[PDB]
């Protein structure tokens, strides 16, 4: 048990993902939103999401969270699953988390290739997600993905 691993405890116990929303960001239409926290770690998240998605150039999100404990550089790795294997991948960095603030994040997502249809893709997606403050790794949560 090293000093790291007991302040990335604490980074996650004081740790909330209020609400969150997807949209095209050229309707700037929503496509999903949500009020589970989908960052907690150890349980696969189920989430339902338009099949129009897949057809967006990029996507939009709105990211709404707390936390009580301070944060130098906070920062997320993004990775789309398909049975197994990584397909896509992200890095997003907030930055500097003010102690016992609630802040919301915009980013914008782009798709780099092409999309199997949605009806293959539908239940075999996994996204995951790593919460880092810098070089400190916080969480991994998952989530898997139904297209409507
Ligand atoms: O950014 C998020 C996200 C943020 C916090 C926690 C889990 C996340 N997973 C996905 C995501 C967002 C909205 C709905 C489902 C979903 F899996 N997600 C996402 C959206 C687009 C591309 C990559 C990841
Ligand atoms: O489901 C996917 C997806 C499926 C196969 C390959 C890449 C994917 N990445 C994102 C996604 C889809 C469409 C446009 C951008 C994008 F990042 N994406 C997605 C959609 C909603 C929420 C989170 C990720």
């Amino acid at each position: 048990m090293s000093a790291k691993d007991e302040r990335a405890r604490e980074i996650l116990r004081g740790f909330k993902l209020n609400w969150m929303n997807l949209r095209d960001a050229e309707t700037g239409k929503i496509l999903w939103q949500g009020t589970e926290d989908l960052s907690v770690p150890g349980v696969e998240h189920e989430a339902r999401v338009p099949k129009k998605i897949l057809k967006c150039k990029a996507v939009s999100r709105e990211l709404n969270f707390s936390s009580t404990e301070q944060m130098e550089k906070f920062r997320l790795e993004q990775k789309v699953y398909f049975k197994g294997q990584c397909l896509e991948e992200w890095f997003f960095e907030f930055g500097f988390v003010i102690p016992n603030s609630t802040n919301t994040w915009q980013s914008l997502i782009e798709a780099a290739s092409q999309m199997m249809p949605a009806s293959v893709l539908t239940g075999n997606v996994i996204i995951e997600t790593k919460f880092f403050d810098d070089d400190l790794l916080v969480s991994t949560s998952r989530v898997r993905l139904f297209y409507v």
